[PDB]
């Protein structure tokens, strides 16, 4: 029952792109009604879902950070579900959670390589949609764990299918995307093509939708594995051409994913994500 200006007004952020060709909605700080869907979801009596993995010593770098910071910001006022996927459970950081948290965690296979590890989580979040997710939420999302909730990250982000703006390319012409450009990828988009660069650190939707943006992903990296190609920017390039052919119900601004080694320009009002600084040499054990 819920109409797109019950709680949208692109007019109080004019200097930005706040609607697609195809009238998605782009989520920035002062064109949300938070109040208004507060009480709308409520009424409905929602429960969000979580997912993250942690393998090898991402647990240590970055796990509890990313976990206390979710419990503090993440759908406050909704009960919410952590999924928090690891290779060693002994390793795993058990904080105290508050009012309308809680979680569970699965013990998963290590792959060898560390671009394997992300591109396998496509496999992994569509086996525990069809097993339990889609029973126990009505909408999930699906996140990186070096990152840290900053603010308030609330329903004004919950849709049919969600994808984030990528930082450092939001103002950026499609041309000079970095897309995978050959055309033996799964994931090829030509020059010409594309509306926005997704990062594929968010991404989210009720539980039937992920199923396909993660299933059809998941295909992709198995056809190139098959042609002899891997894809420039791994799970993230096929996360682009998935969004192209089927495009996104809603998008959020780069306050809700923002990278502060930018700096903090005048579009960035109120920062609800940020990144973590990279730490290869430690985090990572393969080129
Ligand atoms: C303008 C520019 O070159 N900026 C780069 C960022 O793109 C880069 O971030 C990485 O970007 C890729 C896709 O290109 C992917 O999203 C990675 O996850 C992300 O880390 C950043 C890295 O520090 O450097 C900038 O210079
Ligand atoms: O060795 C690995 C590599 C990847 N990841 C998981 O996959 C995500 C994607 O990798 P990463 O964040 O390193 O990619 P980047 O954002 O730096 O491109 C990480 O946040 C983790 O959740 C992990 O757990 N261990
Ligand atoms: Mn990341």
């Amino acid at each position: 029952k819920l109409k797109l200006s019950d709680w949208f007004n692109p007019f109080k952020r004019p200097e930005v792109v706040t609607m697609t060709k195809w009238k998605a909605p782009v989520v920035w700080e002062g064109t949300y009604n938070r109040a208004v869907l507060d009480n709308y979801y409520a009424k409905q009596k929602i429960t969000v879902g979580l997912t993250v993995f942690a393998v090898g010593r991402y647990i240590e770098h970055y796990l509890e950070e990313f976990l206390t910071s979710a419990n503090k910001h993440f759908m406050v006022g909704h009960p919410v579900i952590f999924y928090i996927m690891v290779d060693d459970v002994s390793r795993m950081p058990l904080i105290e959670l508050g009012p309308l948290r809680s979680f569970k965690v699965f013990k998963i296979k290590p792959e060898k390589r560390w671009q394997d590890i992300s591109m396998m989580r496509m496999k992994t979040i569509g086996e525990h949609i069809v097993a339990h997710i889609q029973h126990e939420v009505d909408f999930l999302f699906c996140m990186d764990v070096d990152q840290v909730f900053q603010d308030k990250f609330g329903v004004e982000t919950l849709g049919e299918s969600v994808a984030q703006l990528q930082a450092w390319w939001y103002k950026a012409d499609p041309n000079d995307f970095t897309y995978e450009r050959r055309k033996e990828s799964a994931a090829y988009i030509p020059f010409g093509e594309g509306d926005f660069y997704y990062h594929a650190a968010i991404f989210g939707g009720t539980p039937t939708q992920v199923l396909n943006i993660t299933q059809e992903c998941f295909k992709g990296i198995l056809k190139d594995k098959k042609n002899d190609i891997e894809a420039q920017w791994h799970d993230e390039s096929h996360l682009n051409k998935y969004f192209l052919l089927n495009k996104p119900t809603k998008i959020l601004s780069p306050e809700y994913c923002w990278d502060y080694h930018i700096g903090l320009p005048a579009d960035i009002k109120l920062v609800k994500m940020s990144w973590q600084t990279k730490e290869y040499n430690v985090v990572r054990n393969n080129v």
